[PDB]
């Protein structure tokens, strides 16, 4: 189950975060593992498309090759805190699994600047158990976590040493698909 009410960044700059560009997950902390794989790849694009707040997601398991994309129109709970009802799509935006009640994630931006971010997410997917997942993001897929985002991890009363890196997985991303999925 999810247990955290994550606090959004004071003074969160939504237009900068939701600028249409890509964010890569560099490190993550799942509070209820044996539930996500140790080795994983994920990225997202976040932007406004025709007036609608959107996120496109990519997941890739580098060992199994399991791959999937999603798109959601985000609803606002408060500044920096969103609810996202997702649809599974192919890379071109064709629907594989339609939006449904009970398929949603929450999304809280705890820290962001132009190059880095710390987010919390709680995924609800049908009758699957939910659990808290924190992710350190960067605009540069290869960037080591810097002092701004590591300090934010500490300020959330988390230990960065517990986060698992994605950097050793040979992750290659289709940035073009993520950007184009924002419109879909
Ligand atoms: C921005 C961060 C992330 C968000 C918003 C997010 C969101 C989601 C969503 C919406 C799904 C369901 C997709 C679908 O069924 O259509 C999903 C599935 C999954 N995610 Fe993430 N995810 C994120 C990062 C990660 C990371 C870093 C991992 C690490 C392993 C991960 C592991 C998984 C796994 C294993 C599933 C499949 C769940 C299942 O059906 O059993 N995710 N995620
Ligand atoms: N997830």
């Amino acid at each position: 189950a999810c247990t955290k009410n994550a606090i959004a960044q004071t003074g969160f700059n939504k237009d900068k975060y939701f600028n249409g560009d890509v964010w890569y997950v560099t490190d993550y902390l799942d509070l209820e593992p044996d539930d996500v794989p140790k080795r994983y790849c994920a990225a997202l694009a976040a932007g406004t498309a025709s007036g609608k707040l959107k996120e496109a997601l990519y997941h890739y398991d580098p060992k199994t090759q399991d791959t999937f994309y999603d798109v959601s129109e985000l609803q606002v709970e408060s500044l920096g805190k969103y609810t996202a009802n997702f649809k599974k799509v192919d890379k071109n935006g064709n629907v594989k699994v339609a939006v449904t009640a009970g398929n949603y994630y929450t999304f809280t931006v705890m820290y962001a600047d132009d190059s880095s971010a710390l987010i919390h997410t709680c995924l609800h997917k049908g009758n699957k158990a939910a659990g808290d997942l924190y992710a350190v993001l960067n605009r540069n897929k290869d960037a080591a976590a810097g002092d701004k985002v590591k300090s934010a991890v500490s300020a959330a009363t988390l230990e960065f040493s517990k986060f698992i890196s994605t950097k050793e997985n040979n992750c290659a991303y289709d940035n073009d698909s993520l950007k184009s999925l924002l419109t879909k």
